[PDB]
């Protein structure tokens, strides 16, 4: 029938991480494509989670998610209303605010949270899904300028990742980017004051 044939939307799945625990940032893959698709459909992820910044995927998109204040945060435009796969099955969001482009799930067991930044620094560092660390000069509360011209493609897929201060605290999570003739010029982020329940 029509209703028998209705497909169920799958879960966000953790497929990797951006390791920030030593003197060198680097990306790690923890699931390949077939395992991602299977875990999206079941909602059951028995991998052990580590760290603060996760690489996440749906059936159709990949982006980042960052734990702050005991919640794994990402962008609504990547995750929508989806559950996240976990060792106990799919986990429903505990925070959803489309108006901030923001969602959150309770942080996975075994993860760690970044500390909110209280520095008021304007020297920021954007962490990409390739573990590039991009200097950004803060312009107000939710925005920053890129110091050096990079093609916008270098930033695609990095929404949900952190902006860090010089001390490595979280200033916000990356939401959107502004470019001119293909060159990324500025970034827009969800400030950390909002990354709390
Ligand atoms: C559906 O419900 C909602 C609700 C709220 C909501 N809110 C916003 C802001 C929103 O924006 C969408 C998504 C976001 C995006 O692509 N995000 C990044 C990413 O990487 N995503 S991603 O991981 O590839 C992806 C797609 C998840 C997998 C970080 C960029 C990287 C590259 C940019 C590429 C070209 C696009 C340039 C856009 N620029 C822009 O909007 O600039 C704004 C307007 C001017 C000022 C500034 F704030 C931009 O960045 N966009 C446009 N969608 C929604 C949708
Ligand atoms: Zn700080």
């Amino acid at each position: 029938s029509h209703m028998a044939s209705m497909k169920k939307k799958g879960s966000v799945v953790i497929v990797g991480r951006i390791n920030l625990s030593g003197d060198t940032a680097y990306a790690q893959q923890t699931r390949g494509e077939e395992g991602c698709q299977e875990t999206s459909q079941t909602g059951r992820d028995k991998n052990q989670v580590e760290g603060e910044v996760q690489i996440v995927s749906t059936a159709t998109q990949t982006f980042l998610a960052t734990s702050i204040n005991g919640v794994l945060w990402t962008v609504y435009h990547g995750a929508g209303t989806r559950t996240i796969a976990s060792p106990k099955g799919p986990v429903t969001q505990m925070y959803t605010n489309v108006d901030k482009d923001l969602v959150g799930w309770q942080a996975p067991q075994g993860s760690r949270s970044l500390t909110p930044c209280t520095c008021g620094s304007s020297d920021l560092y954007l962490v990409t899904r390739h573990a590039d660390v991009i200097p950004v000069r803060r312009r107000g509360d939710s925005r920053g300028s890129l110091l050096s011209p990079r093609p916008i493609s270098y930033l695609k897929g990095s929404s949900g990742g952190p902006l860090l201060c010089p001390a490595g605290h979280a200033v916000g999570i990356f939401r959107a980017a502004v470019s001119t003739r293909g060159v990324a010029k500025a970034v827009d982020f969800i400030p950390v004051e909002s990354l709390e329940t």
